[PDB]
């Protein structure tokens, strides 16, 4: 980077050089009037040119040399290594008249030259490397370079207490002090000001005692000068997530900044700048493995904590149990709670983010972030998001999955998860999410009706999709066998006044209708989720389901819902649908079997209804899986522009 | 695209067929209970595939062939033709159980297909092809596609009054009419409403009387069908500029809805979409030729109106002459106004950007598009707006040049020019902007301490700077030569009684520091401007300028600022200076003529302050230039990024 320093008329010139810029210097305004000629002189560290009118010749130490007195004949000085106390480095000018061979007049310039970096990560592999060429963008993919901020989840301080921050280190070369009029200042925008948080220990002597330089109204900072070779360490935090408004990337820089006056601004003669990118909130699908289950339940329903566990047992994953609160709903940990991770390449976590029924009064403890919402419908629950396995769909490869969210049709006036909401899904842009149809249920949630599971042995996995076709044949096959009679709710006392049986069901005319619709809205998102997911028929699999409707026309499960299951790998909890008995066992966990287990799934189920004697289409236990991380770094990742 | 159509038990499904999808067809709910085995008949314009477990064969229109039911064994339902009247487009599925070979049951497809697109000119070829497959995107280069809106910058119709509008034409084939229960809705979303409008003719048999069918306040409209082959013309406007929330894209959908029932939303079970990018505002650089020269001044100040015609009667420019106006300041036509221009492959025009001092209360004519802005300093005047020739940056093109903002320093607390213009100007993108440093002066504009120049008879361009070095240098070799006593502002009377000579400015030492400061600003520019511009040295011409510091220690002319000129081609208006004679001429006209003539560029100086009789620094007249267009097409560049 060339920089403007002029040769001051009879004056001498002291000005700071800072390595990795070269100067041009004008001559000729401090030439006296009348002056012909000028040669020069330079100390050894300092290199000269003569450039003539965009010819540069290279100039001795001590020369005679002459030139000719031109506006366009000026001198390029470079300095390739920072002073030091033995320095002295400076460059002489002296003019003559036509008349005589000694100088008329001098003019000189001193040179102070130190190194001045501000450094990050860039090219993302945990150290700080020194002054990556790249370090002031950042773009994504294998290839891509800049460096990665994590948002501070948890939420004078000690260097421990910043353990998971990124390091920014600001290094120096250079003598025991700057030149008068001259100081170091990192600072940001006002608009970053909300976005970042910088951390720096102000007075080293005293301890290591870190304070907050840079943030919610602290722009700027002045840094100490430290001679010699010499590294300042700031610890650097994200604010917030990418957003509607934020892109997710904050610039920080530092200047020399020269003091010209009392009243005039200082001038900026050197600015260094350094991009981070926010982490984007990451879901993670149903096909990674499994850490921990949580669940939560009433605590006396015994048989689904047993049955929990036993399938829990099958793993090497490990159980969390909790109980009920005033403050949330009896599905809290599956719809109030969504497990997901940040990642840098220096380290990452899990994030849960949390939205409390009623607001928050809790945590699954310290490994974890947290992230908790600042009216709203039941489409907003997170039993409303879901999220894909990787898939390739048109040659496009989205690595990470896609975020599946319920809604209705654009034109129907119906519910909408909150713009908020979507806007941060959206935002976060390495899960480009996609839309599905959920506002025919009741409830409204993608889960009721819709699942991934992994086929073990294979990198290859299932669509599993509820069906109420697909009941309705299996009905009417029993009931040709002779079966009509066989009787659901086995064992649920408060159904049995409805002695509910197969011939029962197929006889109801209206709920026959009512199951032929939803089969409909079913299979609209059967198309859109074939689609947008690069899905063939051969990737699905239909359950037996089974709804009835409410006033709104919308559906409510007549019994469990099979296809919102817990996933761990091989092993899926599956609700028990209490279904018709035939030879003493659910001919719907019978044909489920028979579907699964050939593909090397092994089925057990649960039953959360139990305890509760009947089942109004309400579910009072919820779970989630806590799972690895993809293997595959987002960063790596080049999503589609805008 | 893969669409479900499932049979139903016992009961004909009759379904329109949209061209460009297939279907698959369940066989196996529809089958009685106990069936064994299915065969089928279908019509000639049907294709139907057995697919079973993903291997698919095609089927004859009757044959007697047999397969075995099973929910994966099902068919793929193709047609490659529209629907007729003379057409019966049908599939039949009979079953067999196990004993006969007479079917037991029967289940029926009837079909309409008919074609339904949206098309736009997203080959940017000016004429809306069919169906365009990249329809849907938008990407920038000149391998890039996607349909361009342009703004309405003038503001039931007529066609003409649409002429410049984006054409959007719904293309449909099929027979009389639609089936029972479906009807064609054109829609877009509520956030992009105050985005676009769209203009339709309702009602064709009572005459061609366009309405306004989408926009604010509607988000949707029901079109009628048409039998036969048929097109639907409809004129697309976009209602605003790009943003700082808004990207400038749109979307338009059309969708064929099903109706279900009272109360039930309609399902979409056809959509097609558009996207448009609205064009973005462009300035155009002094070197691009000119077509009308504005100018505005009292009526009275002859010297500049005759000056100024017989300049522009040495090019083929059009000279428009307008006078001062109670709303605005006196150099408005080049503060307040500011000429560009937007451009669709079909079509494009000029448009003026108006910030009136006091508000509106006026036009150049019905050939320019008119943008008004709905506190503020003189750091947001056009005067402190520019834009550069086209460059190459570090091996980036910036092909529409860059457009340069005058500012503050960061850290400063000085003036800039207020964020919504600064965000508008940021959103059109392919200018890419960069700010410089204009607070050290009083007004604080660009233009007065910078221009481009043409270089005649190349492709090649030169940075103009003021320079006060310069004119000290002149001034000081004047001096020498024994032209001291020499006087400025000869001709104004009011000066007279200062008396100034050069030896008077040269003598005045606080003046030479307040210049060797401005110096400093204008040198902190230069090296901005070769940085962000790519320049080099033999790219610049300094020019000889004087300030004097006010109270706010910013800078104001001492002498006319010649650097502000009007730039047509090889001859330049450059404002007459005032400057010390000797041998009776200007010496300043004469060292700018040294500088510029060689070049082959013409210097005519343009006397804009003697009917004032005195100059304090500040300019009563304006002129702004009108310019053809870049040759080189907005939608062809690929720009960073966010
Ligand atoms: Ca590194
Ligand atoms: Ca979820
Ligand atoms: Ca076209
Ligand atoms: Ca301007």
């Amino acid at each position: 980077r060339e920089r403007t320093v002029r040769l001051q008329y009879g004056s001498r010139v002291e000005a700071v050089y800072v390595l990795g810029t070269y100067l041009w210097t004008d001559v000729y305004s401090a030439a006296p009037a009348g002056a012909q000629t000028f040669s020069l002189k330079h100390s050894e560290h300092v290199w000269v040119e003569v450039v003539r009118d965009g010819e540069a010749e290279e100039v001795a130490t001590n020369g005679k040399q002459r030139w000719l007195l031109s506006p366009s004949t000026t001198l390029r000085v470079t300095m390739s290594q920072a002073s030091t106390e033995a320095s002295s480095d400076k460059v002489t000018v002296n003019y003559y008249d036509e008349e005589g061979s000694i100088p008329i007049d001098q003019a000189g310039l001193f040179l102070t030259a130190i190194e001045i970096s501000l450094d990050v990560d860039a090219d993302r592999d945990g150290v700080v490397e020194k002054n990556n060429p790249k370090k002031a963008s950042w773009t994504w993919g294998p290839e891509g370079q800049g460096a990665i901020l994590l948002v501070n989840c948890d939420r004078v301080y000690s260097k421990e207490d910043l353990k998971d921050m990124s390091q920014m280190i600001l290094r120096t070369k250079g003598p025991d002090r700057l030149p008068a009029g001259y100081e170091i200042v990192l600072y940001i925008s006002m608009s970053d000001s909300d976005k970042v948080g910088v951390f720096y220990v102000e007075n080293p002597f005293f301890g290591q005692r870190y304070i907050h330089i840079l943030g919610r109204r602290k722009l700027y900072h002045v840094v100490k000068y430290t001679g010699g070779s010499a590294e300042l360490l700031f610890f650097v935090e994200g604010l917030c997530f990418p957003d509607e408004g934020f892109s997710g990337l904050v610039s920080i820089h530092v200047s020399l900044l020269e003091y010209m006056a009392q009243d005039i601004p200082l001038t900026p003669i050197f600015t260094d700048t350094v991009i981070f990118r926010i982490a984007p909130w990451i879901m993670t699908p149903n096909i990674l493995p499994p850490v921990s289950v949580f669940v939560c339940c009433m605590k006396d329903n015994y048989l689904f904590l047993k049955e929990v566990k036993n399938l829990v047992e099958k793993t090497n994953c490990e159980l969390k149990v909790c109980f009920q609160y005033l403050n949330r709903g009896d599905r809290w940990i599956q719809d109030e709670i969504e497990f997901g991770y940040i990642e840098a390449p220096h380290k990452g976590f899990p994030v849960v983010l949390d939205s409390p029924r009623d607001g928050n009064l809790e945590l699954l403890g310290p490994d974890f972030g947290y992230v908790t919402r600042e009216s709203v419908t039941s489409l907003d629950s997170f039993g409303n998001l879901e999220v894909s396995p990787p898939v390739t769909v048109n040659g496009k490869t989205y690595p990470l999955g896609r975020i599946l969210i319920g809604s209705s049709f654009p034109l129907s006036g119906g519910r909408r998860m909150t713009k908020v909401v979507r806007d941060f899904l959206k935002a976060q842009q390495v899960q480009a999410p996609v839309e599905l149809y959920s506002d025919w249920l009741t409830v409204g949630h993608v889960d009721e009706f819709m699942s991934f599971v992994p086929i073990p042995g294979t990198k290859k996995f299932l669509l599993l999709m509820a069906s109420t076709s697909a009941c309705y044949k299996l009905f009417r096959e029993k009931q040709k066998d002779g079966h009509g009679e066989a009787i659901m709710f086995k064992g649920l006392g408060g159904m049995s006044s409805k002695r509910i049986t197969i011939n029962k069901i197929l006889s109801n005319e209206s709920l026959v209708q009512e199951n032929l619709y939803f089969q409909r809205c079913l299979d609209w998102n059967r198309d859109i989720l074939k689609k947008e997911l690069g899905l063939t028929e051969q990737d699905i699999i239909d359950l037996p389901a089974l709804f009835k409707m409410d006033e709104d026309h919308r559906a409510r499960a007549f019994f469990p819902n099979m296809v919102n299951m817990i996933v761990l790998d091989k092993d899926l909890g599956i609700p028990k649908p209490f279904g018709p008995q035939v030879e003493e066992e659910c001919c719907l966990e019978m044909h489920v079997r028979g579907l699964l287990e050939p593909l090397g799934l092994e089925c057990t189920f649960i039953d959360d209804i139990s305890a509760y004697h009947k089942f109004l289409g309400e579910v009072h236990c919820g779970t989630n899986v806590r799972r690895k991380p993809f293997t595959f770094k987002w960063w790596h990742m080049v999503p589609s522009r805008r």
